[PDB]
């Protein structure tokens, strides 16, 4: 299946990503467009440590949830058409070959009707 969030152009929108096992001493994350960023979370849209956002590509991207409890959902401010598409949430997990990758598609419309 695919999880799609539908929103009207220009309206802030939140794409869910929750990791309930989150431990601030162990986990961190990043979001990417189209596919997940590579391990290390470079070229990411937005990136955290175990507690808070540590870098982002622009102020369009915010994490408004409680990051130390694993709510690393992405909020996109004033989305325009180019912002539509697949977003991938990568959770960095201790060890090798253990990272979690969660995909959400953003669909933007002019109306909900």
């Amino acid at each position: 299946s695919e999880t799609v969030v539908t929103e009207v152009l220009g309206h802030r929108v939140t794409l869910p990503c929750l990791y309930s096992s989150w431990s601030h001493n162990s986990n961190s994350m990043c979001w990417g467009k189209d596919q997940c960023p590579y391990s290390g979370c470079k070229e990411a849209l937005i990136r955290t440590d175990g507690m808070r956002v540590t870098s982002r590509k622009s102020a369009k991207y915010r994490l408004q949830g409680t990051i130390p409890r694993g709510d690393v959902s992405l909020t996109i401010l004033n989305p325009s058409e180019s912002d539509s598409g697949v977003y991938c949430c990568r959770i960095e997990v201790p060890g090798w070959f253990n990272d979690v990758k969660i995909n959400v598609r953003l669909n933007l419309q002019r109306a909900l009707v």
